[PDB]
DNA sequence: GTTTTCGCATTTATCGTGAAACGCTTTCGCGTTTTTCGTGCGCCGCTTCATCTGATGTGTTGTTGACG
């Protein structure tokens, strides 16, 4: 997996927000940003896969209260 | 000459990826539903007509009489 760290970081930054947008819309939006910066994005499946690879703790980390 | 290892080939397995399929929950969309809100009228009970309406005390002003 060799892709723009900026895009990956952008997506993670968006998911960990208490807003927690839909993975599909956040991803499409990410595609728009990637279009603007010319970033090469990975497959949605791989992205979600790695989101699974982070931690369960991340889900509470986002919406913690 | 008999066995064992080494080099090459074909077939199958699987991954990583990307676009994709399903299934769950969430909403909104429209036809038919349910309650509340006004407008509306009619009835009943109570009440008056068979006979009903104005003052006082104190202060100020004006006029008239008396006095100079």
């Amino acid at each position: 997996s060799e892709f723009d760290e900026d895009a990956w970081q952008f997506l993670i930054a968006d998911y960990l927000r208490p807003e927690k947008p839909a993975f599909r819309k956040c991803y499409e939006r990410l595609e728009l940003a990637a279009r603007e910066h010319g970033w090469s994005i990975p497959s949605r499946a791989t992205a979600f896969r790695r989101i699974q690879q982070l931690d369960e703790a991340m889900v509470v980390a986002c919406r913690e209260g």
